[PDB]
């Protein structure tokens, strides 16, 4: 037995740059950097994800490179198509 049920539902939150200027740094620290500098950048890059990042790591030489998570490479599909004249 188990009848419908309601509950409560909201929206979109107010549309403001501060909470989203969040959203690009989440990615900053992933990487491995702390959100003091991917703060300051980010604001100087124009909210530019590729542009602070190299703004952070030109400081300091790393051996890490790069990327983005997984950063696998992906195109792939079994097909053929074989012409004929």
């Amino acid at each position: 037995g188990s009848s419908g049920s309601s509950g409560g539902m909201k929206t979109s939150g107010k549309q403001d740059e501060a909470w989203i200027m969040s959203r690009l740094i989440k990615q900053l620290t992933d990487m491995g950097f702390p959100r003091e500098p991917a703060e300051e950048a980010l604001k100087s890059n124009n909210m530019n994800l590729d542009q602070a990042m190299s703004a952070l790591l030109e400081k300091k030489v790393d051996v890490d490179k790069r990327g983005l998570g997984v950063t696998d490479h992906n195109g792939m599909a079994a097909k053929s198509g074989p012409s004929s004249g």
